[PDB]
């Protein structure tokens, strides 16, 4: 079956998504069957939100660039540690938006949730297993969708 080649890396992402689905199902059951400052942190033109979104966007650019470099040179490293630090920042930001989620019914299933699901656990598995699996880090390029809003936050267009 070749589970180590492809299934091993995607297994972490699948298990994380399944755990999120279990959590959301438990939350729905509790809400139905059973008995912010962070919101300001991801605001728009505000300085804190502007800085946070710009940092996330530039880190996404750097992650895409290093992924392209790895793909070009494809047949530990300093770029691996840089990617690990950027993923740590990304997961901290993900938890920050988690504690600011107005409704968890659509937070765990949101597009950026899928992006981090297919980005970070694959990075963990690649680091632990010491393999050149690219994973789905290219999905970080989806974060480039924040380009116009940042400009709208910088008031250039």
């Amino acid at each position: 079956p070749g589970d180590r080649q492809w299934y091993s890396f995607l297994a972490s992402s699948l298990v994380t998504f399944g755990s999120g689905l279990v959590v959301i199902i438990i939350y729905r059951i509790v809400l139905w069957l059973c008995c912010d400052w962070a919101g300001e942190l991801i605001s728009g033109q505000t300085t804190t939100g502007r800085i946070l979104v710009g940092l996330v966007f530039l880190l996404s650019i750097a992650s895409l660039i290093i992924y392209f470099i790895d793909a070009s040179t494809n047949t530990s490293s300093t770029t691996q540690q840089v990617d690990l630090a950027f993923n740590v920042f990304f997961m901290i930001y993900f938890f920050i938006r988690f504690v600011a989620a107005n409704d968890k019914l659509w937070f765990w299933v949101e597009l950026f949730s899928f992006v981090d699901y297919f980005t970070i656990p694959p990075s963990f598995v690649a680091i632990y297993l010491d393999r050149n699996w690219l994973g789905l880090r290219f999905l970080r390029a989806l974060r480039l969708m924040s380009i116009p809003d940042i400009l709208t936050y910088l008031n250039v267009l």
